[PDB]
């Protein structure tokens, strides 16, 4: 799996399905590691609990008013209160997808933040509620390849994920021109 569904298509499931928000908070980043390889974005993603890397968010419940709710709620509840300085809105929504297995919808999300942002929602992170429990530590996402032709995204991406975050993350990275 996973396959794609349109938005109305995974709004139309039944009470049985339940949905998950995630997403791809990034920021415009001018640096220059080692003053010669460009940054050009601060992208995060998430260690969690069984050692595999993701996006921030979780599960829409049944007091959240939308999908939007939902996902702002647990990057809150996630993140701490560093989240609470923008909302992650449907003009952000990227795709949805279904695996096998379980009743479950994925809903994926990219918002642009400033570096000021980003740099906040890192620095108030470690003590958000999720903090050392069902999150292990925020990481940024190495955009360059070394000159070995492998250090930095190649190698990156050989690390473990969660579900379906490395398509995610790819299919977002090529949205942003960052694969050629």
């Amino acid at each position: 799996g996973a396959r794609r569904l349109e938005l109305g298509e995974a709004l139309a499931l039944g009470s049985g399905w339940r949905h998950v928000c995630h997403a791809l908070l990034y920021a415009p980043d001018p640096g220059m590691l080692f003053g010669r390889i460009p940054l050009r974005y601060a992208i995060l993603m998430q260690m969690r609990f069984d050692g595999r890397l993701g996006f921030p968010g979780g599960f829409v419940d049944t007091q959240d008013r939308s999908l939007e709710d939902g996902l702002n709620r647990e990057l809150r509840e996630e993140l701490g209160e560093a989240a609470a300085a923008f909302r992650v809105e449907r003009t952000d929504y990227r795709s949805s997808h279904v695996g096998s297995g379980p009743r479950v919808v994925a809903h994926f999300y990219a918002k642009r933040l400033t570096l000021e942002e980003l740099l906040a929602v890192e620095a108030g992170a470690t003590r958000a509620k999720d903090h050392g429990l069902e999150v292990l530590g925020l990481v940024r996402v190495p955009l360059y390849t070394l000159r070995d032709g492998v250090g930095g995204l190649p190698t990156f991406l050989e690390n473990s994920f969660i579900g379906s975050a490395r398509e995610q993350l790819l299919e977002a990275l090529q949205d942003l021109g960052l694969l050629q």
